């Protein structure tokens, strides 16, 4: 079976690693390709089917997609792949021609093998790039092609709202994909604990990426500009053994973080402090790790300069930070005795953000 596994652009490798460890626990053979056909935010998983012997002494199949939906913290969607292909030049094609290519391609796929045509279906589409067609166009054409093909085998019923089966069709640049979305209408990053919605909140998948990149070892973890508490809540939900501390400047957001942490059942796991990170050394003397989604915003250069001056007084091991302001953070890091030991770019809410892992230059 082939699966398309989606995640944030720029963390594909971290997601592959998580999925690999999860599947290794099942005992199955598998291969994972990062960025199939060049497309960011995707993995292509090729796995053996997961068989066991059930209470009747019969071979029975375990659902790989349910296992991954239930256990992954880095993935957005788990989609059973029907087909992925390059439609070379489709960005330039006129509307009529582009849709024709898509309809003809889909008409050729054995979709009747991925739905009991008693079941209701709908088509969800996603489009990204410069096309002469829209999401709506794609969903209609694909929807038409699948209804027509299914009608060759039975009587198919659409249900747009509560389909039993969602076919997801995505066109990103030159690349077309069709699959069965096992995840459903809410992506895996939607957390039911998020009762307070901070307007610059970090998606949970990227929070977990930052945690993985810190390489935590049970030492104390501070988010000194914590907002609604996402990073610390995801960490407590990992049953982290170590101390967890959040500091946030504005009351409203700090109370939002408390409410989110209560909703998640981990309020007892986190110390939440209202405070100023440019004064960090007043609130703590020593922390092992700092992990923060910094404000993206002048005033930024000076906020970062003072914060990294204070962080230098208290940090023992590593910091992991995300920001849009590459130049401000890079200067604050260099002026304050820090060294960058990893950098990458991540796609977050249609922004390119920069992630850095840092340590103090003098620590060996
Ligand atoms: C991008 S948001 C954090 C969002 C958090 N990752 C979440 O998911 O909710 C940056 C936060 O830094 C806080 N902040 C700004 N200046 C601060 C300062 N001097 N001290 C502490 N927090 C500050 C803001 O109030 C804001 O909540």
């Amino acid at each position: 079976m082939k699966f398309l596994l989606t995640t944030a652009q720029g963390i594909e490798d971290i997601a592959k690693r998580e999925v690999s460890l999860l599947l290794k626990k099942l005992g199955i053979s598998f291969q994972i390709e990062e960025k199939p056909l060049g497309i960011e935010g995707r993995l292509l998983l090729e796995a053996e089917k997961a068989y066991y012997v059930d209470e009747k002494g019969r071979k029975r199949e375990l659902s790989i997609s349910t296992y991954l939906n239930e256990n992954s913290r880095l993935l957005h969607r788990v989609i059973i792949e029907i087909a992925s292909e390059k439609f070379n030049g489709i960005e330039k094609d006129e509307s009529e021609e582009a849709l024709k290519r898509i309809k003809d391609f889909v008409s050729s796929l054995p979709v009747e093998q991925f739905v009991k045509v008693s079941e209701t279906f709908a088509v969800r589409s996603f489009r990204k790039g410069d096309h002469n067609i829209t999401s709506i166009d794609i969903a209609r054409t694909v929807g038409e092609a699948i209804f027509e093909r299914l009608s060759r085998f039975g009587t198919p019923l659409v249900n747009l709202d509560h389909p039993a089966v969602i076919f997801r069709a995505e066109l990103i640049k030159d690349v077309f994909f069709l699959g069965i979305d096992t995840t459903g209408d809410s992506s895996l990053h939607k957390r039911p604990w998020r009762v307070y919605d901070h307007p610059a909140h970090l998606k949970a998948s990227i929070a977990n990426a930052m945690i993985e990149l810190a390489e935590l070892d049970g030492g104390s973890v501070l988010d000194p500009m914590c907002g609604s508490g996402t990073i610390l809540i995801e960490l407590a939900l990992r049953r982290y053994s170590g101390e967890i501390i959040g500091i946030e400047k504005y009351r409203k957001h700090l109370i939002g973080a408390e409410m989110n942490a209560l909703a998640a059942g981990v309020l007892d796991k986190i110390k939440f402090i209202q405070g100023d990170a440019t004064q960090l050394s007043q609130y703590v003397d020593s922390v092992d790790f700092a992990i923060s989604n910094l404000p993206y915003g002048s005033m930024i250069p000076d906020l970062y300069m003072k914060f990294f001056n204070e962080l230098a007084k208290v940090l023992e091991k590593r910091g992991v930070f995300i920001t849009t302001e590459k130049k401000a953070i890079e200067e604050a890091i260099a002026e304050n005795g820090f060294e960058i030991i990893h950098h990458r770019v991540i796609g977050h809410g249609g922004l390119m953000v920069h992630l850095y892992v840092v340590k103090l230059e003098h620590h060996h």
